[PDB]
């Protein structure tokens, strides 16, 4: 049913389970920049980062976005997917304005489904309808090697925890 | 359905317009603060919707910042400017542009309000926003004005929809 996680203490219910590791991920399609619809399995053979967060225009999703994609730029054989229910614009508008140009930003405004599927909704509270913060690593085949449903949302996500998977 | 364009194809949006005379629904829209604002709230006031696709594209930004401009000349009347935007993308926009005049709203939640208004896209690659549009609602809430843009990529005509305010 549900998760919970906090945001500064308080209480924030999440339904679902996010992966854990050995399961296999469902395929999802998202919305990406040009708003085509983008399936996971368009990624087959690549492992994924998939940095998901409640919105790329608030301080801490941002901060997530900066790190990752400066931390993409060494990884080997991934593609780093920044997820969220921002619409396609605000997200590329981010990555255009700060100059983030290795991630792959993907929106939920079609695919909504995905939320459910990786236990990431958030369902209830100011924040219902966008996705909690978490980090699921995906191998070449969609198994999950990595994944942290970050407790406190007003913290950012263990960067070196989740790209050690990827060594 | 009904029928508009975009760059002069064919965009399908689910249900129909309100029209002059009809009572519009009440709706609940997220606002910046993420606390949920119904449009029972404005009781008394007349509104004017300003429904577009996002306020992170060109044609919808001009109109938030002309409805902005024109708001503050307005009569006894709110200024909502609506959309799928996340309340987050619809803040940072207002507060860099320093558009203090209207009031942001998310269909977040409340997302019924877009087959309620028939501004729902439904096929294509804009489905899931709103198409363009304006309504205009007196005090008690029944329309004085509506119109569906034609074409998305066209602003729409404020000076049209702010006459049934006078």
């Amino acid at each position: 049913m549900t998760q919970t996680v906090h945001f500064q203490g308080n209480p924030v219910s999440v339904a679902g389970k996010l992966p854990q590791i050995g399961d296999k991920a469902k395929d999802f399609t998202l919305v990406a920049k040009d708003l085509s619809d983008v399936a996971l399995s368009s990624f087959a053979g690549k492992r994924k980062v998939l940095n998901i967060f409640p919105s790329i225009d608030t301080g801490v999703c941002a901060a997530s976005v900066r790190k990752f994609n400066q931390l993409a730029g060494e990884l080997e054989n991934t593609v780093v997917l920044c997820i969220s229910s921002d619409l396609p614009f605000a997200q590329s508008r981010f990555c255009g304005a700060e100059g983030l140009s290795n991630v792959i930003t993907l929106s939920t405004l079609r695919g909504a489904d995905f939320k459910q599927a990786y236990g990431v909704a958030i369902t209830e509270g100011p924040l219902a309808g966008l996705t909690a913060r978490a980090v699921v690593v995906l191998d070449g085949q969609d198994n999950v090697i990595y994944s942290e449903l970050v407790n406190e949302i007003t913290t950012e996500p263990n960067y070196d925890a989740a790209l050690a998977a990827l060594k």
